[PDB]
């Protein structure tokens, strides 16, 4: 188990490396799910790494008394089962890099609620930055082998994607954001639709979210900002998307259903994903089952079949 039971401490805490710690939330309130008493976590860092630690809180949902950590806490606002913006991810990387380069004995402790999904995203990103790994896949697998025992380390497909994005940023874009590409979504295509909701796209709606605001809503059956086509022969739906505003940066696409058959997973919906417009190649992005948030869980694999995919078609909106 990922339980630290050494030197008179008992904490949900992992040394991923000698200087990089992953842990769950340092709690003080009512006993709920995850349970690291903040007094003990603070005692740990003050005893084991005096004046040489920095704590990263990745929860958008909850802060705490940071003076328990002598005010050495940096917050990254990420929603549970979601991803940081690439802007925020790079910000974090730079902060950690400055901190770590200043003293070889400096440590960083990254936490979220469980110290799983969000924590794994930034831990694996840091490990790429520090050069321990050269691919996202290996960094993620390492986090999994050290902490979560999940094969790919993190909780969602978008989390996997975003560590991949960081790898691309380091390798192809000199550690900085790629040149911005502005896009409009003009279509969405979903394959292997039978058995998903009403099996014909009629139950489905799609919400596009940018900077924590809804920027487009499409309701398929109704033709609300769209025009649905169902082809039974190809077991797919094709939906023309109308009136999409110019999209830039990190975009969250959520699919909702009026269907009672289709279960909700993370993010209070059947399936969703994040992508970044600047890392889109060509005029589409296509995601397989394992690349979509919620269908990526094997528990859903008799609903989302092996050929379940979602494709967004884009137009260039640079002008």
């Amino acid at each position: 188990k990922r339980r630290y039971r050494k030197d008179g401490f008992d904490l949900d805490l992992t040394y991923v490396t000698d200087h990089v710690i992953a842990m769950s939330f340092p709690s003080s309130g009512r006993q709920s799910l995850f349970r690291n008493p903040i007094g003990e976590v603070s005692r740990f860092f003050k005893t084991k790494h005096p004046d040489k630690f920095r704590i990263y809180n990745l929860c958008s949902e909850r802060g705490y008394d940071e003076t328990k950590f002598d005010n050495h806490v940096y917050r990254v606002m990420i929603d549970d089962h979601n991803v940081p913006t690439l802007v925020d991810l790079l910000k974090f990387i730079d902060d950690a890099k400055v901190w770590m380069t200043s003293d070889p004995d400096h440590v960083i402790a990254i936490h979220s609620k469980g110290g799983k999904g969000r924590t794994g995203t930034l831990v694996s990103s840091w490990l790429l930055e520090d050069g321990k790994f050269d691919t996202a896949k290996e960094a993620l697998e390492y986090f999994g082998s050290r902490r979560t025992d999940v094969f790919q380390g993190v909780e969602t497909a978008s989390q996997i994607r975003y560590v991949g994005y960081f790898e691309k940023i380091k390798k192809n874009y000199g550690g900085q954001l790629p040149p911005m590409k502005k896009l409009k979504v003009t279509g969405v295509t979903i394959t292997a639709i039978q058995g998903v909701g009403r099996g014909n796209g009629s139950d489905l709606s799609m919400q596009i979210v940018s900077e924590r605001q809804e920027v487009l809503l499409c309701k398929f059956a109704e033709g609300y900002n769209c025009a649905l086509q169902y082809d039974a022969t190809d077991d797919c739906v094709t939906c023309e998307v109308k009136n999409c505003p110019v999209l830039a940066g990190d975009i969250k696409v959520r699919f909702m259903s009026t269907s009672k058959s289709l279960p909700r997973g993370y993010d209070n919906c059947p399936f969703y994903f994040w992508f970044n417009t600047s890392l889109v190649e060509g005029d589409h992005v296509t995601l397989k089952r394992e690349e979509i948030d919620n269908p990526h869980k094997k528990k859903t694999w008799k609903i989302y079949r092996d050929n379940f995919t979602v494709k967004l078609t884009f137009s260039d909106a640079e002008d």
